[PDB]
């Protein structure tokens, strides 16, 4: 029969496009192997007139594409891109509202864990190391966050329509961020056992869990100690931009001004519902396209984030 063909560009980044001749009489899967125009699978589907121009993602099937992914998204996981863009189809569906200034998610496919950790990355100094999150990121906050959406449920490697722990996510998130310079000092003390003073750099030293209270942690934290006999931890010095203090949900009262934002997780383990609450001129609840406004909240909060710079104990 006749040969029919278009011109396309397949790409790893969408940022190096590499032109291709297409047949139309075989599929894009023949051709190219796996293939994704916006999320959306064409591996086993022939090409369209529409389809010239419009640019394909494929998987690396040579070192120069394998070279340009990795630079882009800083993994080597086979299974990557699928998942990201199988991920992508469904979040380019969402409707992302700009609500009280800052980009949300209205309610979809369990999406409240993603909207309450995108909120809170909004109001937080963050520097991710691969260009995909640095690039997703600045366009997500612009209003676009899709793609942020997506390389996170790629990233955390989870399915649209399945919950997640917001504190595991944003660990997942600092573990593919610049937190190098970040350092924590800890004392631990006991009556019989003495002083130990512990640094800890990296996400170890922004995130915490066990108390919601950043000034309960600097009064000193009491834990159980080898010998059995309780002992006392607190913080004599922290420099970062923020830290995150998590805890088991429990009902929990925010002062305005005492906090830069909290995760409020209602419900059974696993299966719960997420709100976000913002300290800005009076309180704000955001729980997707849903804004409440009130000078106290008193709620079941498990995730506390406090800006901060560098701090040092006067214990002492
Ligand atoms: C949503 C989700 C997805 C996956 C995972 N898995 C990964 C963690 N490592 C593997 C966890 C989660 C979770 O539920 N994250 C909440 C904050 C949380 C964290 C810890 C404990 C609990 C509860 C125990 C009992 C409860 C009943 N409800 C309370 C009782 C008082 O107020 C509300 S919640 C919940
Ligand atoms: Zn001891």
């Amino acid at each position: 029969s006749e040969v029919r063909t278009i011109k396309v560009f397949t790409t790893v980044d969408n940022i190096n496009l590499h032109t291709q001749v297409v047949d139309m009489s075989m599929t894009y899967g023949q051709q190219f192997g796996p293939t994704y125009l916006d999320g959306a699978d064409v591996t086993k589907i022939k090409p369209h007139n529409s389809h010239e121009g419009k640019t394909f993602y494929v998987l690396p099937n040579d070192d120069t594409l394998r070279v340009e992914a990795f630079e882009y998204y800083h993994t080597t996981d086979p299974s990557f891109l699928g998942r990201y863009m199988s991920a992508l189809n469904h979040t380019k569906k969402w409707k992302y509202p700009q609500v009280n200034g800052l980009t949300s998610i209205k309610w979809a496919d369990n999406n409240c864990y993603l909207a309450t950790a995108l909120l809170t990355l909004q109001q937080i100094e963050l520097k991710f190391n691969p260009p995909a999150l640095q690039d997703a990121y600045y366009r997500a906050r612009a209003g676009e966050a899709a793609n942020f959406c997506a390389l996170i449920l790629a990233y955390c490697n989870k399915t649209v329509g399945e919950l997640g722990d917001v504190r595991e996510t944003m660990s997942y998130l600092f573990q593919h961020a610049n937190l190098d310079s970040c350092k924590r000092v800890l004392n631990v003390v006991c009556k019989t056992c003495g002083q130990q003073q512990t640094t800890l750099k990296g996400v170890e030293a922004v995130m915490y869990m066990g108390t919601l209270s950043y000034e309960q942690f600097k009064k000193g934290v009491q834990i159980p100690c080898t010998c059995g006999k309780q002992a006392t931890k607190y913080l004599v010095q922290q420099e970062s931009p923020f830290v995150m203090m998590s805890a088991p949900p429990a009902q929990y009262e925010l002062k305005h001004g005492t906090f830069t934002c909290a995760s409020e997780y209602t419900g059974n383990y696993q299966c719960g519902h997420y709100k976000h609450i913002t300290s800005k001129e009076t309180l704000y609840c955001i729980d997707g396209a849903l804004l409440t406004k009130s000078s106290e909240y008193k709620g079941p909060i498990t995730d506390v984030f406090y800006k901060e710079n560098s701090y040092t104990t006067t214990i002492k």
